[PDB]
């Protein structure tokens, strides 16, 4: 027999993702690079592996949409909500949605897609919001301006509480 896991998490280390569509704001290459880097933020500190699918059903379906887009969390035009992701689970579980009424960039202007994506994938993997103002999972977008991204310890401890550290070096 098997009882449901204690925490909401993926029961397999091999996860797949698919970029269903693209925002008008960035080139396909820029978007792909941003998401790849965002997944690496988490795979680097756990035993998780992320493989990209170009079609079909992936564990983490990624899409850009506006207003009503297929769930109970419609976006709201420019400003306000910017994105959200569902926790681990069947069907839409793990999926990540980005409000395409926002401005997405690979710089410090508007919302940095990589940064927001890293945050959303944290949710896709089982992390909720943190009270640490400097955490990636803090609820409010707070671009620091630093030239190098480093996953804050709070996030490292959180993600490893779910999946273990994988290779520690
Ligand atoms: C090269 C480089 C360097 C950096 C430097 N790092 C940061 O600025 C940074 C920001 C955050 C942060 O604001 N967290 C909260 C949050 C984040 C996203 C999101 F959608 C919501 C709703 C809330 N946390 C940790 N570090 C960034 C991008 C980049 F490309
Ligand atoms: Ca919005
Ligand atoms: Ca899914
Ligand atoms: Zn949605
Ligand atoms: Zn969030």
């Amino acid at each position: 027999y098997n009882v449901f896991p204690r925490t909401l998490k993926w029961s397999k280390m091999n996860l797949t993702y698919r970029i269903v569509n693209y925002t008008p704001d960035m080139t396909h290459s820029e978007v792909e690079k941003a998401f790849k880097k965002a997944f690496k933020v988490w795979s680097d500190v756990t035993p998780l592996n992320f493989t990209r699918l170009h079609d079909g059903i992936a564990d983490i379906m990624i899409s850009f949409g506006i207003k009503e887009h297929g769930d109970f969390y419609p976006f709201d035009g420019p400003s306000g909500l910017l994105a959200h992701a569902f926790p681990p689970g069947p069907n839409y579980g793990g999926d990540a949605h980005f409000d395409d009424d926002e401005t997405w960039t690979s710089s410090s202007k508007g919302y940095n897609l990589f940064l927001v994506a890293a945050h959303e994938f944290g949710h896709s993997l089982g992390l909720d919001h943190s009270k640490d103002p400097g955490a990636l999972m803090f609820p409010i977008y707070t671009y620091t301006g630093k030239s190098h991204f480093m996953l804050p310890d709070d996030d490292v401890q959180g993600i490893q509480s779910l999946y273990g550290p994988g290779d520690e070096d």
